[PDB]
């Protein structure tokens, strides 16, 4: 038990994935699939329930504290320019991922049905009726139901009001707003501690999900996930080439001479799989150019937490894979809802220890595909089974997206 | 932007109403109504959504803090007599407004249908089953749904318990109740700051609502709102005459000699449209009679915030206009629910900057006519279009209702 | 009024029961039953609504504070052994009560229908799908609905995280978790103050419930409640004999010589009807054996609040009486849900002044039989009418269950 807890959790969940896939494949080939479905699948359904539990208090409390922490006069002009750049590039990354998932059609041809029936889709409202459904009718009724976008707006609009209250001239209202912000900060840190136990449970439920799904389907899923990782990587290299080379050549920096210097810390992201564990390495390559200290001392720790581009592209491709494996058809209107949710999920869940799972949970909730439906969990398990090589490429772009961002700011200043 | 914010908000929303009505009328006459319905109406639906958002946390937090602030031994006998008088006169004002809205039948003959279908009414429970539905089955489930009356009771019953906790002999429970009351006070003041931004947005959404509705209907609405303002003003003068002259002649004060002295500050309410901006003016006329300082130094600032009579009558007439324009039929049982909600809305939302809109929102929620249904918003926009002259008469009675109230207390003491 | 409040509340509600039963019987015999059903029953429906109101914030706030208060290193090994013993014996008591309620079939043959239709049962999920429904999908949506078991888990898992937060090394997170725990403690004590007013209202609503039910049915209910109290008492003596004599003879203590010393304070529980008002009496009989001071100074005040065995058996018999009078059929899966809820209700609602009513309300909510359905309230009133003699026997076993528990711990240590 204690020897199992002290193991590092990322290699733990990776070796759980690897031990799950092969064992599920041989149990699916030998014919013991029904025993797996009756005895192992509740250990994975418990894990997807524990993952759906944590997504609602985090997206309220963390967003309230984060919106209360900002100050546009204290945060300099360099800060607001790099925030504009990060949100614009993340929106373009989700748009390009949706484009490269419509061009490839991954998952089309599975016809997944777990219980014996297909996933019945919900009627999507028109385009105008969703931007009016951003603002909640009832702010308690948006938290009592799922409603990720009607509670992000309420959390941000509460945090800005708490900021306007905290610097007021009266004393009792300052004490009251201070105690309210401290209570919501306590709820946020309690959620951050529950996440660090659910992630310890994760290398059992993930093994259960893979050993269920690969025993159910088995053979065709490796072709479908090969098409998935091809549609991720060609759009990922197209993301780097198009977006970063245009945004570097429009400001006069030679992109080949930039990237041939940046490669020394770009390549360690491909083998480290952590955009924060390579921060002292990329500090050296930010020092290697002519960037002043007051820019790269501040921007790259912000870019390692807010600026996530490859994760933003993968959150479009792996949310079209679910809808194309479930037989649903995502119309326009809930197609830009993926963009508006994947940008604000990166700006919201900054610094959570479980960002990679709840950042997809709150997009699949916002589309209308909840993870408790048994058709969604199977395709989600296929995505988590292929997730390792995609995480390699995701970190590879997630580190480059900051070195191409501080150079633009150092060019204008 | 900054020049638009620094404008005073009441003249802003009034000139938005006036610029909305004429422009909507000429667009409705020239035949460009469908372009208005497809391009301008979301700016009004956004505003009615922003108005329905704010009504649930205010009616909980403000009521909790207000019920926690009272003390029946610190508040003197003069205070409890004037609270009994204010609530009795407000209940009689809602009853007389319901009478003068049944006698005139305003809005009967419109047959409003926006989407292409009429408003389907809900089955009203009997009389006994509503007074048992005052107390909530689930206090969290009353806030997660609308349920204005099952959350007013819970907020008051929580505030009284916090008052009984704060003066306890143990120390940890006193610290705990103090931090809880400070957190709910912080939520209340954060809602009061969000109201002051939604009211800044209001002179665009109000213009959108009027430019939609007057372009849809156009001609017959001026006759319907003329019947509405006639049914307001004849019941308003009957309110003054019957209620105030009987309650003044029963205690021996000559009402003609009283009102001929009170006219000097009664008439400025007709041209000021603010029952709080005429408080130093009516302090002079309270001084002009033989009222001692210890009564009129305290009562008139309480009467300008709690005692609202013309607003209570208008919240009966303009809630029968909605039900008679929508084809519904308000039975008895949800007819005294309007009385019990309009009294406790005046006692609850005391000091909010958005009292005039949420005080009608939480009555239309309590009847069963929510403002997100597109049939309700059109007739609500007709009421807001006629609202200016009614606000003049409402302030005219709202100021007189305190000068007739302190004289009774000065007569018994 | 003041002379009515200063009366002690337990003798008040008992004399309300006794004055209710006879008066309801003679009104049912003389033929004035419809006047009772139309004029008295809302006073009982108001009371069952006030009892259903209080069960949701208590089971969240009290559980959060109680789970935050524990420390397994500060609480000694004697403490964790006696907690294991108390929870094991309470689970065995609920199991034996369910056995002695299946063996007797109480309430089978009533065919109760108040409104004119029977109680429609809900479809029970299978056994695996309930242990996965323990963990909530949405922690706010578990509190917005009833969902007692999906909010007990969330309250415990929040309290443990607040405990792990409070001893952290950073200072701001310690301040934040301290203010959050103080706010939830304030909510818990506010609920404990509202309970002490609802219990003051209780000797009117209880009289209304009995005077309604005994006027409706009248004659056959005395045979049904005689079978109920027989099925309670034979299982209660079988509980004492089997469980306590096996758990005493397995550790070498002579049970006859133990109970002949323990009788001097066991017999006062039969006439006192209070397991806490006999605590100084049973301290003497704990001193009368060879128990050291460091065990019985700590354990018996814990056993009078956590260890409830006869109440645990009665919460199985009086929850099979409701399901057998309503025509429903409790399957296995919602039969061990009664065990898992009645154990955790004893561990949760420890120290509340209204434990005996909400501890059954949160079991009938967890089965799927809410107390607002008019078929459930009649059989619940039959249980409350017979409740006095059952409370005598319940206290008789509830006191013995601690004297048989400290002796085992004094034997191992
Ligand atoms: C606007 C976004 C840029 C403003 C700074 C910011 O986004 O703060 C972030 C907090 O979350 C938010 O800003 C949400 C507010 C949305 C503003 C629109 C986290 O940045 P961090 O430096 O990693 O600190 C982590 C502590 N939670
Ligand atoms: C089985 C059902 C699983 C339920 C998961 C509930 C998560 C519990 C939340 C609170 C527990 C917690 O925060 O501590 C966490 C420990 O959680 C656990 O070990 C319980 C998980 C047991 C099964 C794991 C396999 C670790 O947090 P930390 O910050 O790394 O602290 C290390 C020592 N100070
Ligand atoms: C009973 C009503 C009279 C007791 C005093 C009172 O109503 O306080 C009001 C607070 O709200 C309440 O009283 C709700 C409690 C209902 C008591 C029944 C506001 O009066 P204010 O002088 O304008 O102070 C504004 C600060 N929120
Ligand atoms: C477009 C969607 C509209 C959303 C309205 C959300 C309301 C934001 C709530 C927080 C903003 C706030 O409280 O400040 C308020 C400013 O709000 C705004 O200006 C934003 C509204 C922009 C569109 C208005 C036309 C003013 O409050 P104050 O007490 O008068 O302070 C004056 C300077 N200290
Ligand atoms: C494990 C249960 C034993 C740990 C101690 C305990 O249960 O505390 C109880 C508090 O409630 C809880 O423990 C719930 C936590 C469940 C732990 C599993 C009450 O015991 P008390 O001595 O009567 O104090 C009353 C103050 N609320
Ligand atoms: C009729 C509807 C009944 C509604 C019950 C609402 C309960 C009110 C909750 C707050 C009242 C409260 O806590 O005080 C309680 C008083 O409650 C009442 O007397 C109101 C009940 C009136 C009808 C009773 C027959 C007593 O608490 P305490 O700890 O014994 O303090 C004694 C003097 N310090
Ligand atoms: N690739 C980036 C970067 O590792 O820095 C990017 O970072 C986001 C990030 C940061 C810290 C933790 C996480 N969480 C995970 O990796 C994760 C992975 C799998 C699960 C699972 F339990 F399997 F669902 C849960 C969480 C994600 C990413 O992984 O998408
Ligand atoms: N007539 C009284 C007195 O002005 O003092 C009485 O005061 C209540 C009062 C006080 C302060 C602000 C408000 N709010 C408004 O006037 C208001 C008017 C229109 C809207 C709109 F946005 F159009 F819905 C919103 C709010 C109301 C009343 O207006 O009904
Ligand atoms: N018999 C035990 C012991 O009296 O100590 C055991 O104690 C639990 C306990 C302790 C303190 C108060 C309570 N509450 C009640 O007795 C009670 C009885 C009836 C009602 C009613 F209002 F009639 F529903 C409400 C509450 C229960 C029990 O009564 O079940």
């Amino acid at each position: 038990y204690r020897k199992y807890i002290e193991y590092p959790v990322l290699q733990k969940i990776l070796i759980g994935l690897i031990l799950g896939a092969i064992v599920g494949l041989i149990l699916g080939h030998y014919g013991y699939a029904h025993a797996v479905h009756t005895y192992v699948k509740p250990f994975g359904d418990l894990f997807v329930r524990l993952l759906c539990m944590l997504v609602m208090p985090i997206v309220f409390a963390s967003l309230v504290v984060g919106a209360a922490s900002i100050s546009p006069a204290r945060l300099g002009r360099v800060g607001v320019k790099i925030v504009v750049y990060y949100l614009l590039t993340s929106a373009f990354a989700v748009t390009l991922g949706i484009i490269m998932a419509r061009l490839f059609n991954p998952g089309a041809g599975i016809h997944l049905a777990v219980g014996g029936q297909q996933f019945q889709p919900h009627q999507a409202p028109p385009l105008v009726h969703i931007l009016l459904d951003i603002v909640p009718t009832n702010p308690f009724g948006a938290l009592a139901n799922g409603q990720v976008l009607p509670t992000i707006f309420f959390a941000i609009i509460l945090g800005i009001a708490i900021t306007y209250l905290m610097n007021s001239e009266n004393e009792k209202v300052r004490k009251s707003a201070e105690t309210l912000l401290d209570a919501i900060n306590g709820l946020a840190e309690a959620m951050y501690k529950i996440v660090n136990g659910v992630m310890q449970y994760a290398p059992i439920g993930v093994f259960a999900l893979i050993a269920y799904v690969m025993a159910e389907q088995g053979v065709h899923v490796v072709g479908e996930l090969a098409k998935v990782t091809a549609a991720v990587y060609v759009g990922l290299t197209l993301q780097i080439l198009l977006v970063y080379f245009v945004l570097l050549k429009i400001y006069g920096i030679d992109p080949i001479s930039f990237i041939k210097h940046a490669k020394d810390a770009m390549l360690t992201a491909f083998v480290t799989r952590s955009s924060s564990g390579t921060l002292p390495v990329t500090m050296r390559v930010a020092k290697e150019m002519g960037i002043s200290e007051g820019i790269y001392s501040f921007t790259l720790p912000l870019g390692a937490t807010i600026n996530m581009d490859g994760t933003a592209l993968y959150q479009g491709v792996a949310t079209f894979f679910i809808a194309n494996a479930l037989g649903s058809h995502l119309t326009v209107g809930q197609q830009l809802t993926i963009v508006l949710t994947a940008v604000l999920a990166s700006i919201g869940t900054a610094g959570v220890p479980g960002a990679g799972a709840i950042m997809l949970c709150m997009v699949l909730h916002s589309v209308g595909l909840p993870l408790t439906d048994p058709n969604v969990a199977a395709a989600y398990a296929m995505i988590l089974g292929i997730d390792a090589i995609l995480d390699m490429g995701r970190t590879m772009v997630n580190v480059t997206g900051d070195l191409t961002g501080t150079a633009i700011v150092a060019k204008t200043e």
